């Protein structure tokens, strides 16, 4: 177990291998600048500083510049011997550029593509020459829609922040069961900042699906910052069309009361044993239940929800299964969504790969949590389950806004 030259540097991804889907599921879609080095190499030790300064510049939160879709990574040839032999690394340092043969386009479904690479002619580049050469290589080798840009920026911020945690803790787990308003807001924020940016507002069906959803969030959940979003949605004209850049600006400016920052969203209820687990998906369920519970009028909540998931949700498999749900008009939406979710819980009960080992899926609510709706001896009582859900998901606008503790800088 060698630390290498980057162990404290959250801007650089340490690679043990060639398969970028093990880094992250979106990684194969994005360009990589890779430093092969040896941790005992003085020249490499000296250059790692330059490489690290450069990587630090791949942290812009909303980039205009296509350089920003790149991410820096490194392979320590002292640890990964087979990998370096595979690339014929003899002398170090060496810079390689990696990129997908074909680029994913906005509303196409990105598939697996062939991993391509380009050895740099000169591996001694200064920071500025590094940016120029990486930008050039990205432009030459890739077609980047705004959606793909968002895809990759989001992906490397997940890694920066996950590694920074490991670094911070380099100086036991218990699930947080209580519902926190801020998770619902994080979900709303991530829905607007990420999911909508990927697909845009076209065609008219999709734009309608989004308008209904945002309109619903605003009227269901006051003081969650949906006002600004509504305004942004209204500002779109054939004259001033949707752009990811202006959309994300308005979204950030809406003042949604999520914890964390636009590129690092803090989950509480939805925090997992590792940051790759739970988070946004867990957040979305919460937002959806809260809407069923807090919805005004005869409002079509289940219909609105399903239209949104259909045109918006960034989980392919999730989107496909949720559309298969036939929601009856009769039964209470709170109960229908509740059954749907537990249905998904059941399917997912035993999955190993991809799952948080320390957060089982159960049938919800559990005995402990609710003994009043969970009674009837050996079965489930759907009488109190409503009361429990309408209690637990009830939205109190003064819950979110209120002093938070600064020591949560930790
Ligand atoms: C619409 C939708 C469809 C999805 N489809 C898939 C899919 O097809 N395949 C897949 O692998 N993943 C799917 N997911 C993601 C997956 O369901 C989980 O969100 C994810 O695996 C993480 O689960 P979790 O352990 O954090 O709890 P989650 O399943 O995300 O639940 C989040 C929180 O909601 C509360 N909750 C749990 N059950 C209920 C309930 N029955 N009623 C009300 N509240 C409840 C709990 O507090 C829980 O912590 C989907 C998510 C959504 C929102």
């Amino acid at each position: 177990p060698r630390p290498g030259l980057f162990h404290l540097d959250s801007s650089v991804v340490d690679l043990s291998g060639d398969d970028f889907s093990r880094v992250h599921r979106v990684a194969p879609l994005c360009p990589w600048i890779v430093l092969f080095y040896n941790d005992g190499c003085g020249a490499c030790r000296r250059y790692a500083s330059t490489f690290s300064k450069f990587a630090g510049g791949l942290k812009v939160e909303h980039g205009k510049d296509a350089l920003q879709i790149a991410t820096a990574a490194a392979v320590n040839c002292a640890s990964e011997v087979d990998l370096c032999r595979k690339y014929d690394i003899n002398f170090v340092p060496r810079l390689f550029f990696f990129y997908p043969r074909d680029s994913c386009r906005s509303n196409e479904e990105c598939g697996t593509s062939s991993l391509e690479h380009v050895a740099f002619e000169n591996s001694h580049l200064e920071v500025d020459e590094l940016e120029s050469e990486v930008r050039r290589l990205v432009n030459k080798h890739m077609v980047v829609d705004d959606s793909l840009k968002e895809r990759c920026i989001d992906m490397h911020f997940k890694l920066y922040t996950s590694k920074e945690e490991l670094v911070k803790r380099s100086v036991r787990f218990v699930e947080t069961t209580e519902l926190y308003a801020t998770d619902i807001a994080g979900a709303f924020f991530s829905a607007m900042h990420y999911d909508v940016s990927l697909v845009g507002t076209e065609p008219r069906e999709r734009l309608t699906a989004l308008e209904d959803f945002v309109l619903l969030v605003k009227d269901s959940l006051p003081s969650i910052g949906a006002d600004g979003v509504v305004s942004a949605l209204e500002s779109i004209t054939a004259e001033r069309p949707f752009t990811v850049a202006s959309w994300q600006d308005a979204v950030v400016k809406s003042g949604i009361p999520f914890d964390g920052s636009p590129r690092n969203v803090r989950w509480r209820t939805c925090r997992g044993s590792s940051p790759q687990y739970r988070g946004f998906p867990c957040g979305m369920w919460l937002l959806l239940h809260a809407l069923t519970v807090n919805t005004p009028a005869d409002r079509n909540v289940l219909e609105v929800i399903q239209n949104y998931i259909r045109y918006f949700f960034s989980c392919k498999e999730c989107r496909d299964h949720f559309i298969q749900f036939n929601f009856s008009p009769n039964e209470d939406p709170v109960l229908q969504l509740w059954r749907a979710h537990n249905n998904v819980n059941a399917r997912l009960a035993n999955v190993k790969d991809g799952a948080d080992p320390l957060v089982p899926k159960r049938q919800f609510p559990t005995l402990e949590a609710c003994t009043e709706c969970y009674d009837g001896a050996g079965n489930f009582i759907e009488a109190h389950v409503t009361g429990f859900l309408k209690q637990r998901y009830l939205w109190d606008p003064k819950a979110v806004g209120l002093m938070e503790s600064n020591d949560d800088l930790n």
